[PDB]
């Protein structure tokens, strides 16, 4: 909206790719976010000028409440630092949520479950980021991921052929995807977008899972199977590389990953 201020940074080189070892744009022209593809100063300026607020949601039930301290402490060091952040922790144990110190412009809401409106999200944040709690941030996760709708490449399948993707393969399921279809295998543990697009996705997923239930079938990878069907039919406007969802104990640290940003806890 507003003009960016004068900024000094390296001139982009038209005849010089940022990365030659990986695909940085999908065939529907959505950027695939890898280290080296973005200038975070330009993006930070663009998003701050819009006074962007990012909501980060996590479900922590039963034993999972134990992961909240590290998750939030590391989010404080690496997630959207400099921007407005609203954490939404859905838990069955409100009194067990750790007292974590937050930087300025950041807040946390605890929502008790068994149960208990979506309209709140529309008025409180601009973007929603949905992740799992048994994780920790190890490096920068910022506005470079923000877009109307994004999915993240599952770390175990980014180099796999589509026939190997663990999509739901039974025609009887609403999440069904035949062997000759599919762009990528997205992990269900890290997706997001504008509030409107995220609610559209979760609403579609919920409806599809109910149809399957009534039909006596459960998709091979549950919610993740449906997320993949949804993103196959509604292409994400950005796709995050595995830098954003990794498991070093299980997969090591490949040369193609210049940074390990959000990882599974051992
Ligand atoms: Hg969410
Ligand atoms: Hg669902
Ligand atoms: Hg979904």
């Amino acid at each position: 909206m507003v003009s960016l201020p004068r900024m000094v940074y390296p001139q982009p080189k038209v005849l010089t790719p940022c990365r030659k070892d990986v695909l940085v744009v999908t065939p529907w022209l959505a950027p695939i976010v890898w280290e080296g593809t973005f200038n975070i100063d330009i993006l930070n300026e663009q998003f701050r000028l819009q006074n962007t607020t990012i909501g980060l949601t996590v479900f922590a039930i039963k034993k999972y409440v134990a992961f909240l301290k590290l998750f939030l402490e590391t989010a404080e060091k690496h997630f959207m630092v400099g921007h407005r952040v609203h954490y939404y922790v859905f838990t069955d144990q409100p009194a067990a949520v750790p007292r974590v110190t937050l930087g300025t412009g950041r807040q946390l809401s605890v929502l008790e479950v068994g149960a208990y409106c979506e309209r709140r999200f529309l008025s409180e944040v601009d973007y929603l980021v949905c992740v799992d709690v048994d994780m920790e941030f190890r490096d920068h996760v910022g506005v470079e991921i923000l877009t109307p709708l994004f999915g993240t490449l599952h770390p175990s399948f980014y180099g796999s052929s589509r026939e190997a993707f663990t999509y739901e393969r039974r025609p009887q399921s609403q999440a069904y995807i035949p062997k000759d279809e599919g762009d990528f295998y997205y992990m269900g543990a890290f997706f997001g977008g504008s509030v409107q697009e995220v609610q559209r996705l979760t609403r579609a997923c919920h409806q599809a899972m109910m149809v399957d239930q009534a039909n006596g079938i459960e998709a091979v990878w549950h919610d993740e199977s449906h997320l993949n069907k949804y993103l196959l039919r509604h292409k994400p406007t950005k796709v995050l590389s595995p830098e954003y969802l990794w498991d070093q104990q299980l997969l090591g640290w490949p040369a193609v990953l210049r940074k390990l940003r959000f990882t599974a806890v051992p």
